């Protein structure tokens, strides 16, 4: 085959600079197409003779004149003639066919005119229209990640073929420009035409065409500087700065940066930071270099109405971008098959710098409920795949987003977390300097990072590993999935095999291995720290570490650092139960949560009785903290799916009221009345959660604090007495006990709501209402533009039939107007996925999978738009569901009963 038609380009040329000049027409030609136009010089060398020039190209109009390009040589080198020029749409290429070769150590110029549609799609450059008062405006903006630079202007755009860029930006002459790095001077106007303005940046370091970005907008900025010099500032329509939701991201920014210049011991490579939040960014967040973009709501607070939660969404999205900084950008892998390791870094390290940032905190932890045990989910099924693709299976730009996943992202940050703490931090800094230092400027695979490794690790002797960081390290990225430990405390063996949460799986895929690992062991034993263990690859071995006395108990895997689940033998559980339920300060608190996530999946897997699990929620009368609560909550949210409209919820609840009243009782002393919250975070998270759990089911005590609060709150509407914390638990359940005095109120707040994040708590809340009428009538309002966004109205679905009572009137009302397939697949993609995947979400018994079978019948026409196969995996689960209420509804029911 030619070489025009693979997918990886040569690499027989390489680029030096490029001078990339666009001009986007932010306003239409009267047709409805918005454009863009560019000119673009790039500079690069040859390596190997060569008479085809090959470089990418998308969605882009050339208006060259003769060919698509006009092609010099710098210096006194001489260049061969064009003989013609091919776009090839397939593969995204501009070709370039010489009548004769270019020559090794010469370095050319390549010259394009282009224009392009400046399109509504979040690819290359884009448009982005909001709304500032009665006025529509209309920003340019770039998201180029994964392979869409080349939408943009022709390039090399792939990420090792790094080059530096100066950017110009030609716009209307009252907005401002910006890109990566900061502008030469002043911008002057353009001589043809001074209702335009020329805007030059300096020069890029030398970095990757997916890092660029360059924005035209009328957005402004809240500024600060570092002693340092270097220029932070945060930018945001002119509205939002002047409300002060600009001022957290400002005040974070600084101390993030500097934690990781000290973490990664190199200084920030550039003069300033620029971040932007933009309205309806649905990427989330781009770390581009210098110019890191958010969408809007994510960067932005308003600490009048936003909770701790949003607070901690917004340094940690800030901490996950800045990182990139760094590691992703100042050192880049190689290709796209390697994304796991920039990513999971990043999705790692967010959780330190934020730690750093809010001092006062303890931040660091949450990536156990947050990553560890939300990818163990999907990663302990056999429908999963290994960190490590070949490179040579990653080659289309299809390809390339598929490695944009859960795994890539959570299971990456889990085994680096892992791996730094087998390791120790100090060392793992070490090897990780030395990493940026080496391979700065350039480009690297996974191999490269642990190269480093090696070479701290055999630079001491106080640490020892049972093999080199690479051989371990293989056992966690080239085979799915994770292990289950098994520890018999009679005679001390240990054994390991491939978890599963269903115990009947096939697993097809293969590995090098046998689903074996090399596992770090760390152990506590009647409370105190042991000697660290090692388990080989080998399924079973004997160790008297974990060897128990009569009245002994062991615990393996401290503060779940490392990647797997651990289940004892009965004795050993019960030991461990009695130990919480009388001391439970003996066991570090991720420890007390682990034992209630991991006996829950090991009940799943019939590893355990679920009795067992549920034994193990016991001892949460006297729980203060968090996560234990929250390990609770999340693992019982299933059962609660399955049995919130069967005779076992009246059981279920009372054994829940049971468990939280004294830790309501603990927030209404510590709080004093709800008047003032808790010191740190993880404090304000266990009261959020006790109170959504006592008023959810119904304690009279949480039940009265809504009544009374909401009440306040409506004879004075513009002062609203709830803390923002506690709004959605608070406005759920008055809405609850009320009745259309307090819903007509509550869509009088969101109507006129400005902030999104009340409006959210709002919707939210008007679905919890026991009114049938004024559920059918909100289901009604869904579909009105007006009264409902397009966007939220299958959210909106969700959430009413969430509420037990709208289940079959939401079902009922997808059922009957689903034909608006064709007024919402071409009226805009509208999620179809998302809100059948809810509405059937509890689907459970034999009679209910009939009626997904009778809905499927109207397969004529309709089809299901992109939702097509989320209503199979519909009935796959509900087949699923069936077995398992079937299995387990029994033992539950006397579980309950018996413990309230
Ligand atoms: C990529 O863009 C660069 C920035 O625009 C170009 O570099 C600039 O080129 C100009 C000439 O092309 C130089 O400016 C002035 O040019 C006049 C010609 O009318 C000369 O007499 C002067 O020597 C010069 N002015 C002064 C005060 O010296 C700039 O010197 C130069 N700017 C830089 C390097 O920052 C590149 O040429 C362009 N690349 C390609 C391949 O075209
Ligand atoms: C990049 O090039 C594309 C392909 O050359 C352009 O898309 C074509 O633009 C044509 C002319 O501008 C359009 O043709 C017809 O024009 C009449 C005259 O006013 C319209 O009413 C018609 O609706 C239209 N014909 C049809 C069938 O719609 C076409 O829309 C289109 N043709 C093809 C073959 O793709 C892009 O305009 C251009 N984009 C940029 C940003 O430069
Ligand atoms: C982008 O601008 C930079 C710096 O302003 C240019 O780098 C210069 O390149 C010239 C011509 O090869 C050299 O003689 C100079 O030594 C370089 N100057 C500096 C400060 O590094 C770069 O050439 C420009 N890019 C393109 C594609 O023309
Ligand atoms: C930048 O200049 C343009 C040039 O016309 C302004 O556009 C007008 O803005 C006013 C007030 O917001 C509107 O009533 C007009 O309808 C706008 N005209 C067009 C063609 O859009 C623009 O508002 C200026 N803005 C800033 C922030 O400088
Ligand atoms: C970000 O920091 C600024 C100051 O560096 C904080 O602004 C405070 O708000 C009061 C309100 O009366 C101002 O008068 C003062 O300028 C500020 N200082 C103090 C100590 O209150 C701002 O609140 C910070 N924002 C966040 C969300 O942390
Ligand atoms: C990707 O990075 C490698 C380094 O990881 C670059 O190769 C280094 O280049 C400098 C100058 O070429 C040399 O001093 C080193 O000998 C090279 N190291 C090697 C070969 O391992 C490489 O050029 C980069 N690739 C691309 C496409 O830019
Ligand atoms: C702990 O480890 C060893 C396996 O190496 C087990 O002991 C063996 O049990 C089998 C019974 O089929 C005998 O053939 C071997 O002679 C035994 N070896 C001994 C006692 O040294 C032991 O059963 C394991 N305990 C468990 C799984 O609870
Ligand atoms: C397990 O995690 C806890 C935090 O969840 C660690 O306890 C902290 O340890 C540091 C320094 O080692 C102390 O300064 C803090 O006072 C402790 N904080 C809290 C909130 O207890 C504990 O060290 C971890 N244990 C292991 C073995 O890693
Ligand atoms: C529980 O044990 C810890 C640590 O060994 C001790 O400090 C604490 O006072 C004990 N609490 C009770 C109630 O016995
Ligand atoms: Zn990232």
């Amino acid at each position: 085959s030619k070489p025009w038609n693979r997918y990886r380009l040569p690499t027989t040329l390489l680029p030096d600079s490029y001078n990339v000049t666009l001009r986007p027409y932010l306003t239409p030609n009267a047709d409805g197409l918005y454009i863009f136009k560019g000119k673009s010089i790039v500079r690069f060398i040859c390596q190997e003779p060569t008479d085809v020039i090959i470089i990418h190209s998308k969605k882009l109009n050339y208006t060259t004149q003769g060919h698509m390009v006009v092609l010099r040589g710098v210096g006194d080198s001489q260049v061969p003639e064009i003989d013609r020029t091919e776009l090839v749409e397939l593969t995204e290429y501009l070709v370039v066919h010489l009548k004769g070769s270019l020559q090794p150590g010469h370095m050319y110029e390549m010259e394009s005119e282009f224009q392009g549609e400046l399109a509504d799609d979040l690819a290359g450059f884009y448009r982005s229209e909001y709304m500032e008062g009665n006025v529509k405006k209309v920003l340019a903006t770039t998201q180029m990640q994964s392979t869409d630079a080349r939408k943009s202007f022709p390039c090399f755009d792939e990420p090792a073929m790094k080059a530096t860029f100066n950017i110009t930006l030609i716009h209307p002459n009252n907005l401002t420009a910006l890109s990566n790095m900061p502008p030469k001077g002043s911008s002057t106007p353009l001589a043809e035409d001074p209702n335009w303005s020329v805007t030059e940046f300096e020069t890029t370091p030398v970095m990757s065409t997916y890092l660029l970005a360059y924005i035209v907008s009328e957005f402004q900025s809240v500024n600060e500087t570092a002693q340092n010099g270097v220029l932070i500032r945060i930018w945001a329509r002119p509205n939002a700065i002047a409300e002060g939701h600009g001022m957290y991201a400002l005040n974070v920014t600084g101390p993030i940066l500097n934690f990781f210049a000290n973490h990664y011991n190199t200084p920030y490579p550039l003069p300033k930071s620029d971040q932007i939040a933009l309205p309806d960014f649905n990427a989330g967040a781009m770390e581009n270099w210098g110019l890191v973009t958010y969408r809007e709501n994510a960067l932005l607070f308003d600490p009048q109405s936003s909770s701790i939660s949003n607070k901690e969404r917004v340094v940690t999205v800030i901490a996950h971008e800045l990182a990139h900084q760094w590691f992703g950008n100042l050192v880049t892998l190689a290709w796209w098959n390697d994304l796991w390791l920039n990513e999971g870094f990043a999705s790692y390290v967010e959780y330190l710098g934020a730690d750093h940032a809010e001092p006062t905190w303890n931040l660091k932890d949450l990536i156990v409920p947050g990553d560890v045990y939300r990818v163990m989910a999907v990663d302990a099924l056999a429908s999963s795949h290994p960190l490590t693709t070949p490179a040579e299976e990653v080659n289309t730009p299809a390809q390339i987003s598929e490695m944009f996943d859960s795994i890539s992202y959570s299971k990456g940050a889990s085994v680096i977390r892992m791996l730094s703490n087998f390791l120790t931090e100090d060392l793992f800094k070490e090897g990780l300097a030395s990493y940026l230092h080496a391979f700065a400027y350039q480009n690297t695979t996974y191999l490269d990072l642990w190269e480093h490794l090696q070479k701290a690790v055999d630079a001491q002797t106080s640490i020892r590993l049972p093999d080199t960081v690479r051989a371990i390290m293989d056992r966690w990225t080239l085979q799915m999935g994770f292990p289950v430990i098994t520890v018999d405390t009679k005679t001390g063996n240990i054994s390991q095999k491939h978890f599963l949460l269903d115990s009947e799986s096939n697993v097809t895929r293969s590995s090098a291995f046998d689903y074996l690992w090399i596992v770090p062991i760390s152990s506590i034993k009647n409370g105190v720290m042991q000697d660290h263990y090692w388990l080989r690859d080998v399924s079973q071995a004997q160790n008297d570490l974990f060897k128990t006395a009569s009245d002994d108990w062991v615990l393996l895997n401290i503060n779940v650092t490392g990647y797997f689940q651990v289940n004892y033998d009965e004795d050993n559980w019960r030991m461990i139960q009695h130990q919480l339920q009388t001391n439970l300060s003996v066991i570090p608190v991720i420890n007390r949560a682990q034992v209630i996530y991991d006996s829950f999946n090991l009940a799943t897997a019939h590893m355990v009785p679920v009795t067992l699990a549920l034994d193990n929620t016991l001892f949460l009368n006297g729980e203060k903290e968090y996560m234990p609560w929250q390990a609770a909550l999340s693992s019982l949210s299933y059962f609660s799916l399955m049995f919130d409209r069967s005779e076992v919820y009246g059981p279920m609840k009372k054994y829940l009221r049971k468990q939280v009243e004294p830790l309501f009782q603990h927030f209404e002393t510590l709080t004093k009345n709800w008047t003032e919250r808790p010191e740190n975070l993880m404090d304000q998270y266990s009261e959020i959660n006790a109170i959504s759990t006592a008023c959810s089911n119904g304690l009279p005590q949480c039940e009265n604090l809504a009544k009374t609060l909401f009440d306040q709150w409506m004879s004075d509407p513009e002062n609203n007495p709830i803390h923002p914390n506690l709004r959605s638990t608070i406005y759920c359940n008055a809405i609850a006990q009320g009745g259309q005095d307090q819903w007509d109120f509550a869509w009088g707040q969101l109507q006129q709501a400005q902030l999104v994040n009340e409006a959210d708590k709002l919707r939210s809340a008007l679905a919890c209402s026991n009114e049938v009428w004024l559920l059918n009538r909100y289901l009604g309002y869904t579909l009105n533009p007006d009264l409902i966004r397009k966007q939220d109205a299958t959210s909106t679905i969700n959430s009413i039939a969430s509420n037990v009572i709208g289940q079959p009137l939401a079902w009922d009302f997808v059922q009957s107007n689903w034909k608006k397939l064709f007024q919402d697949y071409g009226g805009g993609s509208f999620s179809f996925s998302n809100l059948i995947q809810g509405v059937t979400r509890r689907f459970s018994s034999e009679f209910e999978l009939q009626q997904l079978e009778q809905f499927k019948k109207n397969n004529m026409d309709v089809g299901f738009g992109s939702g097509t196969r989320a209503l199979e995996q519909a009935l796959e689960k509900t087949k699923a569901n069936i077995k398992w209420v079937k299995e387990n509804k029994e033992v539950v029911l006397n579980w309950f009963i018996e413990h309230s």
